[PDB]
């Protein structure tokens, strides 16, 4: 199997190129062997709505079965629903076959073994098992499990909206259309569906709510229908995007402000995690409400590990992965997060635009990406960590280099899904934004005067 599909957070490739039916089989063998090594024969398996789902999922399941595993096949579900299954069924292991928000031919695996989401050297360990033939053999079993109704009822019965709302829901032709519109209506909303038919060809916009262009249709519809809110899901339902009644995009770091207030109000002193791409305004806001802000590495699998380590009641990433432990299970879930948002908004007399505009804002860049190489991105970061001078500031190197200044902050880090450096900048004023950009531009050029600096 190609090494390149074994990534930091999970496995991902292109079907017909780096991911075939046979590699899905051996990945199933490897996961089953690792689960058994951790004492867990019981494994849930789910898939998203991609074209390659049926072909690859059968092989994944056979690989698990051929270890001696007891597989619970939950069929076509959102990623969080597979995570739910791995929390409520017999077994604490689960595999989701998904290509996330990527183009149609992409697929991959998100993997939980005996309660832990695998990352980094644990994903490499799977590849290594296959190479070594360090694989279990046995005669396992498959049971079909219809888990969606349980998940639906679990959420519906713990969410208590105080008034009706009208909501536009954009599923981007991904798998969130099997439940999100239905569940949101059942909470007590009217729902206007956009692209809620599951279609692995993704013929409209790609289901990636992190890009403003993929929210254009949602914003227009919210305005046309005088809706209270717009919601967008990514292809597998573990990420959410939000638009107010006036069309304002609420980026997930500011969504987390509302959620943090809510969670900490019932849980004094609670740890709240956010990734290094999130606004500095979160640190102060969480602290102000008496929570403990914990900044951590970008990447869903890494955030999930960190919530175990810290006992955090809530986590969020700038990409829109949001992780409730309070009243929930601790995994990222766009659908559940949407429900939690609707609950909070429904108890406020103000419209969603005014609820969010009350919170402090800074001037922010769009994400900046610089393409480098897969085999050099980490060395560039290492060189910056070794050599760079940032002036006076609070320097964090837990993921790349982030510097928090009195009036703003900047970040440079390596993506773990693409061969790029990722940068963000925010500040109180345009002048400070430019000062910080200049510091980062000059430190990049000091490492390699040939690096693009497209900011
Ligand atoms: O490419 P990156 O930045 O490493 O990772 C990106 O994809 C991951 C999977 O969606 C998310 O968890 C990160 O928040 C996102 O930034
Ligand atoms: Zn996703």
């Amino acid at each position: 199997l190609p090494a390149s599909i074994f990534r930091a957070y999970d496995i991902r490739g292109v079907v017909g190129d780096t991911l075939t039916a046979e590699t899905a089989y051996w990945i199933g063998r490897a996961i089953g062997s690792e689960s058994l090594a951790r004492g867990e024969p019981c494994v849930a398996v789910g898939r998203d709505g991609r074209l390659s789902g049926p072909e690859l999922v059968k092989q994944l399941i056979q690989g698990l079965v051929d270890c001696g595993c007891q597989v619970s096949d939950v069929g076509m579900v959102p990623t969080p629903v597979l995570y739910y299954a791995a929390n409520v069924l017999e077994g604490k292991s689960g595999v989701m076959l998904t290509g996330s928000h990527n183009p149609p031919d992409y697929n991959g695996f998100k993997i939980v073994v005996a309660g832990e989401t695998l990352a980094n050297e644990q994903i490499q360990a799977l590849r290594e098992r296959i190479e070594k033939n360090d694989l279990a053999s046995g005669v396992g079993s498959v049971e079909q499990v219809d888990i969606l109704p349980r998940y639906f009822k679990q959420i519906r019965d713990d969410i208590a909206m105080a008034k009706p709302m009208k909501v536009v829901v954009d599923c981007g032709n991904g798998v969130a259309g099997v439940i999100a519109p239905q569940l949101i209506e059942a909470l007590g909303c009217s729902v206007i569906p956009l692209y809620c038919e599951v279609d692995g060809n993704f013929p409209n916009h790609h289901p990636d709510p992190g890009k403003p262009e993929n929210l254009k249709d949602l914003i227009a519809k919210v305005k046309a229908e005088n809706a209270d809110l717009g919601l967008a899901f990514d292809g597998d339902g573990d990420r959410v995007g939000v638009v107010t009644n006036t069309g304002t995009i609420i980026y997930p770091d500011r969504l987390l402000m509302l959620f943090a207030k809510d969670v900490v109000s019932r849980n004094p002193g609670a740890d709240i995690i956010f990734d290094v791409k999130c606004t500095r305004r979160l640190i102060a806001l969480i602290s102000g409400y008496g929570g403990r802000p914990v900044m951590w590495k970008t990447g869903h699998s890494l955030i999930k590990k960190k919530m175990k380590e810290t006992g955090a009641l809530l986590a969020g990433e700038m990409s829109g992965h949001v992780f409730f432990k309070e009243r929930w299970f601790g995994f990222d879930d766009g659908i559940y997060s949407a429900a939690r948002l609707l609950e909070i908004l429904s108890q406020d007399q103000r419209d969603s635009e005014h609820v969010f505009s009350a919170f402090p804002s800074d001037i922010s860049t769009p994400e900046i990406n610089i393409t480098v190489t897969e085999d050099s991105k980490f060395a560039i970061i290492e060189a910056l960590q070794r050599d760079a001078q940032w002036g006076e500031g609070n320097i964090t190197t837990l993921d790349g280099v982030r510097v928090d200044y009195p009036k703003g902050w900047g970040l440079v880090r390596a993506s773990n899904t693409t061969p790029v450096l990722v940068l963000r900048f925010e500040a109180d004023t345009e002048e400070e934004l430019e000062r910080i950009k200049t510091v980062f531009r000059n430190q990049l050029k000091a490492v390699d005067s040939s690096l693009p600096v497209p900011f």
